[PDB]
């Protein structure tokens, strides 16, 4: 496990130098770095909207699982589109981070899960039929 | 297409998870403490590392020797985290330089080098002075 573990640390050092140039070390690698920079750039251009929804999510007695649902459906009732994506992404991280704070952190295993899970069988029909993941990182970059 | 979603999930929120001084997990801890640690060697060291990147021409024959006398020469006076440091540094110049050079086939070599250099000659270091725990600690 040592090293794999070894192996997991080059990749992910080389992922982030080639990066920093503007190269990729894969497709997925590629797809990793503009979600991470576009998740940034979507809560620094809605730093209200952001603000206003990570209130929320301190405030509510209400559960992850509630929340989770609550604010993906009303994010996605009007269609699937690349930036409603990024927001989707953006919003399991305020969800995570705010669980953490909690000291709920058991609860990131869940919201991991059913991101995937919402990806898997709510997001993965249209992404694909819209060019895939390599669109996005075409459209961002 | 389930694990490469799980894949972008558990990267995203690692991510986030890390802006927050909070962490996906200790490996997760130890690849940020890296990136930036590679970050501030190179900023700090950008005279030695500028005066090494001019002197390599990559090929794929000279590539592996180049990868050798450098790593050779910089734990010739031993192991000590800051020189594992460069040590990523230099593979990372390596793997810009490739793909710079339009030598994109010798990235998968040069990531090949250094695991194996890690795992062979750094590594038994690394686990008798506290593991990459340690070196998250001590950077932090
Ligand atoms: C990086 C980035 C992402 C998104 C945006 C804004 N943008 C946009 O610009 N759309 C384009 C067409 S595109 O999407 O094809 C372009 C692609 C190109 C490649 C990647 C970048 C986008 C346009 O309108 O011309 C939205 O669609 C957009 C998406 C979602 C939401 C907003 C705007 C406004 C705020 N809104 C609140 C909300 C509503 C309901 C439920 C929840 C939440 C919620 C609140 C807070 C949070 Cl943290 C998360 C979600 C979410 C700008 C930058
Ligand atoms: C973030 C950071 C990393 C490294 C350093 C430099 N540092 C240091 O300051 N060491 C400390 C004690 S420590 O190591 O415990 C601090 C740790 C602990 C916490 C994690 C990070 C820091 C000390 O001075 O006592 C070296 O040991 C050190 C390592 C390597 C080289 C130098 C200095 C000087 C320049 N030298 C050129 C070179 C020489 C020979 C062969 C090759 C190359 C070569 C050329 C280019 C490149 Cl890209 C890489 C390597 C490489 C500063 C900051």
């Amino acid at each position: 496990s040592m090293s794999q573990s070894n192996r997991e640390l080059v990749v992910d050092f080389l992922s982030y130098k080639l990066s920093q140039k503007g190269y990729s070390w894969s497709q997925m690698a590629a797809v990793k770095q503009a979600l991470r920079e576009a998740g940034d750039e979507f809560e620094l251009r809605y730093r209200r909207a952001f603000s206003d929804l990570t209130s929320q999510l301190h405030i509510t007695p209400g559960t992850a699982y509630q929340s989770f649902e609550q604010v993906v459906n009303e994010l996605f009732r009007d269609g699937v589109n690349w930036g409603r994506i990024v927001a989707f992404f953006s919003f399991g991280g305020a969800l995570c981070v705010e669980s953490v704070d909690k000291e709920m952190q058991v609860l990131v295993s869940r919201i991991a899960a059913w991101m995937a899970t919402y990806l898997n069988d709510h997001l993965e029909p249209w992404i694909q039929e819209n060019g895939g993941w390599d669109t996005f990182v075409e459209l961002y970059g």
